[PDB]
């Protein structure tokens, strides 16, 4: 297991180290998308939040295809603005619920190091 904590300050300092596997050991769900929604990585905390196989959701877009839930200003519309700014980091609570068992989490979306890269954090709540 990991050790770093959900909402860390200094998070996407620490979690550009980590392949694949080291993602993994995350105790929260974590998400890498490009600038346009498409998942780049997709960790085993997640999955298990959400259902979905991480290794099938690497590529597909997260707002179009996966999570339609989140196709909102709320959500998406956040994510898109920080994009645009080029300074993501929020905070909020949402709940999923497509083809899935309406899920309360919170959610941390924030800027990665890698430029092209935006991280989306989850936990439950
Ligand atoms: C609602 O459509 C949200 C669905 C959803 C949220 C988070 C993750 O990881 C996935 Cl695969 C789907």
């Amino acid at each position: 297991m990991e050790h770093v904590a959900f909402g860390s300050e200094d998070i996407e300092n620490t979690l550009a180290k980590m392949d694949d596997g080291q993602l993994d050991g995350l105790a929260f769900g974590a998400i890498q998308l490009d600038g346009d929604g498409n998942i780049l990585q997709y960790n085993a905390a997640e999955g298990d939040i959400t259902g979905r196989d991480p290794k099938q959701v690497i590529g597909k877009n997260f707002f179009k295809d996966v999570a339609p839930c989140t196709d909102s200003p709320e959500f998406y519309g956040k994510f898109k603005e920080g994009v645009a700014s080029g300074n993501l980091n929020t905070m909020f609570e949402y709940t999923f619920d497509y083809q899935m068992t309406p899920t309360k989490v919170k959610v941390h979306m924030k800027k990665a190091l890698s430029g092209d890269s935006y991280w989306v954090f989850v936990k439950r709540v």
